[PDB]
């Protein structure tokens, strides 16, 4: 099971790229999918999203009437058409599957992004950064703009690494994350504590409110050695 | 005339792409598992690829999932990998290596080719030591769960293809009486009896007892 991006590349201002996303072992038809980007100054930033059989489509303000999202169900793959690129639109461009999980929404799987350069409610996580070492207890804040009861995912993205699922509804381990990982916290103020730091868990966390539309994350907190 | 030959390295700015060829001579490259290992300066050996003898089932590491793209030309001999949208973090040197089995160790590498962008844990100590010609010089290597004997030890020269010395933690590969291994379960030692000018070099520790493949950070053994 993984989804695999392609398509990015170097490109003029103004100019077009198309990006693709190859989904592979699961049933594509059955699942919104969505591209999440990362711009050079960080934080994940919803950019599109498509309904299963295509017929509904979104788009944050900034790609309006630029960007086009389509998929072709008979072949799992999704497409960005990306006109008139502009050098803000440099990023690292990911391909993520909604799922609902138990009774919430979450980006369940992610693929490991594609680069794009350009060249010729709000969610608040602190601290922005930290340093610790391994055996450490390491605790992480999202508050959020409005209350959003337990619907706050937390991501983990390790350097150069794809996102990837943490927790979800506020408190809820993904399968195969370990127990040191915890979430609590419901309304405003959210917590991820990691309970003893492993060298592997040297990342950047993102949380994300999945209570209203548009999905909206928080910058960041990067989790750095020394 | 036994060998492996990568070429197709470079520098690249990030996001670029490159397509690295090995080519195999002097044995049945069409009967082997065939991989691709990197070294990095900070991470010591790295698998990175592997791909089965008949070039239909393909595995990587979860930092190159979905970028890099192992193939082969049983008809020319020649292992490949694609690597698109390329990191700052993949800068290293890439080997290609022949999976060899009563033990498994990767026992044939190529003298790499460099790469330029602009889970059972195993532990090596020192990471880097100074010595003479004449000493004794012992390496430890522990593993994060036990192994039993499941343990080959490489050496590395600069330039040079990594060599197997030692696999099944103390089995001697056809390599001098001088170099010795022991340890079995979680604490592995290498030693050289009587350290000889061209035994100056990176030594590196890796676990044949579970998939994904791990290896130690690396021993440096310089001069003085």
């Amino acid at each position: 099971v993984q989804l695999v991006e392609s398509g990015g590349g170097l490109v003029q201002p103004g100019g077009s790229l198309r990006l693709s996303c190859a989904a592979s072992g699961f049933t594509f038809s059955d699942y919104e999918m969505h591209w999440v980007r990362q711009a050079p100054g960080k934080g994940l930033e919803w950019v599109s999203g498509i309904s299963s059989d295509g017929s509904d489509t979104d788009y944050a303000d900034s790609v309006k009437g630029r960007f086009t999202i389509s998929r072709d169900n008979s072949k799992n793959t999704l497409y960005l058409q990306m006109n008139s690129l502009r050098a803000e639109d440099t990023a690292v461009y990911y391909c993520a599957k909604h799922q609902v999980l138990e009774e919430a929404y979450a980006f369940d799987l992610w693929g490991q992004g594609t680069l794009v350069t350009v060249s010729s409610i709000q969610m608040t996580q602190s601290p922005s950064s930290l340093s610790a070492s391994v055996g450490d207890r390491v605790t992480i804040t999202c508050r959020a703009s409005q209350d959003i009861s337990n619907w706050l995912n937390w991501y983990q993205q390790k350097p150069g690494k794809a996102p990837k699922l943490l927790i979800y509804a506020a408190s809820r381990l993904q399968s195969g994350v370990p127990s040191r990982f915890s979430g609590s916290g419901s309304g405003t103020d959210f917590t991820l504590t990691i309970s003893s730091l492993q060298p592997e868990d040297f990342a950047t966390y993102y949380c994300q409110q999945s209570y209203s539309f548009p999905w909206t994350f928080g910058q960041g907190t990067k989790v750095e050695i020394k």
